[PDB]
């Protein structure tokens, strides 16, 4: 689902 997660100074996709 989601399209980007706040992971440090970078944004990545995780949970659908």
């Amino acid at each position: 689902g989601s399209r980007g997660f706040r992971f440090x100074p970078k944004i990545i996709f995780n949970e659908r």
